[PDB]
């Protein structure tokens, strides 16, 4: 499940991530490993026209979460259920899903 989850693609760059994000509509996202262990665990990426959106997963005592909100098993079921609704919750500013999920493989192209 984890090195897969069809958004999450192993150990990825900043700039390919955002290329790959390039030209899609506002709700598009994907998760992308953090530049540093320091920095963070992973990011992940929102988009809202044209600006994309960085948002840090932190990883815990087996707990994943963005801020104060941390109880999460994982780091799929984190973006889950984060999915489901706003991350407005988190973040007053995000008010958008992560409704849109372009990133499946082109398996199917």
């Amino acid at each position: 499940s984890l090195q897969d989850a069809e958004w999450y693609w192993g150990d990825i760059s900043r700039e390919e991530v955002n290329e790959k994000l390039r030209d899609t509509a506002d709700g598009t996202f994907l998760v992308r490993d953090a530049s540093t262990k320091m920095h963070g665990d992973y990011t992940l990426t929102l988009r809202k026209g044209g600006n994309n959106k960085l948002i840090k997963i932190f990883h815990r005592d087996g707990k994943y979460g963005f801020s104060d909100p941390l109880t999460f098993s994982s780091v799929v079921e984190l973006i889950n259920h984060y999915r489901n609704e706003s991350l407005a919750q988190y973040n007053p500013k995000l008010d958008v899903k992560l409704l849109y999920p372009v990133s499946k493989y082109q398996q199917d192209q």
